[PDB]
């Protein structure tokens, strides 16, 4: 038993809701919240900009130190950093950004990072400003992630569509 509430069950291990991941995070304090990161951990907009804003820019300060030490992530890769006031940990996962021309097949590799964590609150990778089809991101998620994933979908109209087209 865990503390997520109002999610619809899509599969044995994937759940979905219409929620603001920032607000869901501040209420659940999940062990892991997933950031929709880029390779530079520059959290300017989308989910990343919102999560970072909710941390009063502490996420960005920590991220800049990480990059200065380690260099950029790989597309499809991830790193674990602090969750600040939102979670114990933030898993920064880089899905491919279609608006940069990155290979959508890397989306499966991105979701594989979720399997290193028993339970996660996450957005749909490569959705939103990353330019991928969220219905596809959902199919890859379901077919790749084996751990328990609680997906927060900000847009109500999209949430209803994700639901009604799901197989
Ligand atoms: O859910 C959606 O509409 C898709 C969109 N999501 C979010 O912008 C999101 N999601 C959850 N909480 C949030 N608070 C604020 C934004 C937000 C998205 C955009 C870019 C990438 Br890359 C991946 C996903």
């Amino acid at each position: 038993v865990n503390s997520f509430s109002g999610y619809l069950k899509l599969t044995d291990n994937v759940y979905i809701k219409n929620a603001d991941i920032v607000e869901e995070a501040k209420k659940v304090k999940p062990t892991v919240v997933v950031n929709a990161a880029n390779v530079y951990l520059k959290h300017g907009g989308g989910v990343a900009g919102a999560l970072n804003k909710a941390t009063n820019n502490a996420m960005q300060v920590e991220s800049d130190d990480y990059i200065a030490t380690n260099g950029p992530l790989k597309v499809g890769g991830s790193c674990v950093l602090s969750g600040h006031n939102l979670a114990k940990h933030c898993l920064h996962v880089v899905g491919p950004n279609v608006n940069k021309g990155e290979d959508i097949q890397l989306l499966k590799s991105a979701y594989e990072n979720f399997n290193q964590h028993e339970v996660l609150l996450a957005p749909l990778l490569s959705a939103g400003i990353f330019g991928a089809d969220p219905i596809h991101s959902l199919r890859v998620c379901v077919d790749t992630v084996r751990t328990n994933v609680y997906l927060a979908v900000f847009d109500k109209n999209l949430y209803d569509k994700l639901v009604s087209s799901f197989l």
